[PDB]
């Protein structure tokens, strides 16, 4: 099975999954001196007020903060999107030390880890149909770094040890993503893919570029986390990141000047 192992990592998917080597391919690096401000750029629009949030899910290679995606409920709009798109889930990506884990990087920096808020656009019906269509999917991405705590963040925390290994789940309603947010919603974006196999070409990113800080006990905790299953030795779950691609005929835009 894939993995972010030696042997079965990031530099071997394209045998199973030959999209790997594709034209629109994720992470890339985001040179912020190539990428352009783009006045054709609408508000961003994040709605997520109504959100409900259902179930916490260790697959063996993150967490999944599932939520309720059977009407528009949590919502991401504007920006380069058009029409509606539907949060389904969010996970995160980080490392087994401070100065690596995200995907995407800022002039070649690595974040300590990178949240990723999937949507998948309505006019599709359902996310396996949307996985389908080069537009099928919207992803915020949200840098991390180590310093304070991000108090949003401590729920999602304390329940990852009744999660430990993989194919365990918890019930985890109730929880506001809002608070995951930086402030600003200045961002890059660029057409993509899924950073994990089937590594699909159907995201349109939106990475914000202010990061959210989570304090050093936050992303220990994440660190706790195994990618092996009960009653298997303990492998951490760290570094399941996938690194910078070649962004070969694309631009980066920008919603700032
Ligand atoms: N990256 C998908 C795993 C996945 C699917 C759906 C939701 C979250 C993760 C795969 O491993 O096949
Ligand atoms: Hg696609
Ligand atoms: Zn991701």
């Amino acid at each position: 099975h894939w993995g972010y192992g030696k042997h079965n990592g990031p530099e071997h998917w394209h045998k199973d999954f030959p999209i790997a080597k594709g034209e629109r391919q994720s992470p890339v690096d985001i040179d912020t001196h190539t990428a352009k401000y783009d006045p054709s750029l609408k508000p961003l629009s994040v709605s997520y007020d109504q959100a409900t949030s259902l179930r916490i899910l260790n697959n063996g290679h993150a967490f999944n903060v599932e939520f309720d995606d059977s009407q528009d409920k949590a919502v991401l709009k504007g920006g380069p999107l058009d029409g509606t798109y539907r949060l389904i889930q969010f996970h995160f990506h980080w490392g087994s030390l401070d100065g690596q884990g995200s995907e995407h990087t800022v002039d070649k920096k690595k974040y300590a880890a990178e949240l990723h808020l999937v949507h998948w656009n309505t006019k599709y019906g359902d996310f396996g149909k949307a996985v389908q269509q080069p537009d099928g999917l919207a992803v915020l991405g949200i840098f991390l770094k180590v310093g304070s705590a991000k108090p949003g963040l401590q729920k999602v925390v304390d329940v990852l040890d009744s999660i430990k290994t993989k194919g365990k789940s918890a019930d985890f309603t109730n929880f506001d993503p809002r608070g995951l947010l930086p402030e600003s919603l200045d961002y890059w974006t660029y057409p993509g893919s899924l950073t994990t196999p089937p590594l699909l070409e159907c995201v349109t990113w939106i990475v914000l570029k202010e990061p959210i800080s989570v304090s050093s006990e936050q992303v220990l905790k994440f660190r706790k986390l195994n990618f092996n299953g009960e009653g298997e030795p303990e492998e951490l779950m760290v570094d399941n990141w996938r690194p910078a691609q070649p962004l070969k005929n694309r631009q980066i835009k920008a919603s700032f000047k």
